């Protein structure tokens, strides 16, 4: 497994050691605060009332954790994923990510708490 | 496995399909938003700036998810537990219950999505 | 998980510390060499020839693995079980016993190997 | 997870959908009954008095379930494998063949039936 942090000010994430190969199965549970600027801090679902301003993931709200796998497009995270099986033509090292604008990370706080595993497949 | 809905207005709590044995390794996952009372809502780390006015579960925030497993004490899931072990002397039924006051819950909205799995052992 | 040897000479069988649950998947996986008396010997599969003189189990071979789950009849397991799901409402801890008639275990000799693990379910 | 059927009297052996991967951990269990001439049938772990006249794999008997991954040479399986890892940089598809004389294999009757899985890591 991998057990780590993601930091909300960190823009290139943080890349594991979890290579995700065609047929695996994965879990991921996420836990913690953070913001994207406020004194507020939003889970690991980030915040329902802000607006999506450009955000790395459109799919999931900003302050949100998010991940790519190899070279992949964003894929949202949020809470966890619980025996999860990618798309078709997906495949490499997962990276988790704070979802957030490119170029306005700076001010940032806090973490999520990440664990992820690969399951019986 | 077992997946459900964990409704915020239900004060008994969501009964699940898992009995949890000793030396049972669990992973839960939880997702979506909900409210003890304001148009606000909160996912299942519940609102860290809400106080505890006699919460079921002290150990977690109001709104947070929480669990009792037979005749435990309630224990706090949040987003979730990862290849996780009870105390020695703690089995029976999980039930998934949203963390408020006792006698509160009837203005309570929204739920949360979650997946409880056995995991290796 | 657990692992450990079940002796051929052994009426008793040997007891394990994987209690089976219901609702639990297993894996066991069965190996090695063993004889009811002639000088040849058989795997855990037993010898397909010899006739059912009054096994403990008779859906098995002679020399075959077997077990009992508590104190249910006996189950067959052969090679090993992959990813099981016991049929019935069967529960207690799993012992392994050489099929065998009553009171001719001493012309035993041998071995099987055997390990054991909870899968996830 | 792949279920499936080895033909003894097939001396290429049955390509399965199983791509071994770095650190994957796999569990198998074969079972059946098959001949390599005579009329008696052997399980998987094959026959322990017949003699070594070439096998493609000389590190488990003449009727015995053995395997390559990818580019490996032929590793004995057996009746199984429980959690078991690849040696150093053997990676690939997990072909499952009988182990023969390579020319012989006319000679044969009878199948191993086999499931193989991923364990979590």
């Amino acid at each position: 497994a991998w057990k780590g942090e993601v930091l909300a000010n960190n823009e290139a994430g943080q890349v594991t050691s979890i290579i995700y190969n065609p047929g695996d199965v994965i879990t991921i549970v996420a836990a913690g605060w953070a913001s994207y600027g406020p004194t507020q801090k939003w889970g690991p679902q980030g915040d329902r009332e802000h607006p999506d301003q450009g955000l790395i993931c459109h799919d999931a709200f900003c302050g949100a954790l998010v991940m790519k796998i190899g070279n992949s497009g964003t894929i949202p995270v949020n809470t966890g994923l619980f025996r999860w099986v990618a798309p078709n033509n997906v495949q490499g090292a997962i990276t988790l990510i704070y979802n957030d604008v490119p170029g306005t990370y700076g001010n940032n706080s806090g973490s999520f708490s990440v664990n992820i595993g690969k399951d019986q497949s």
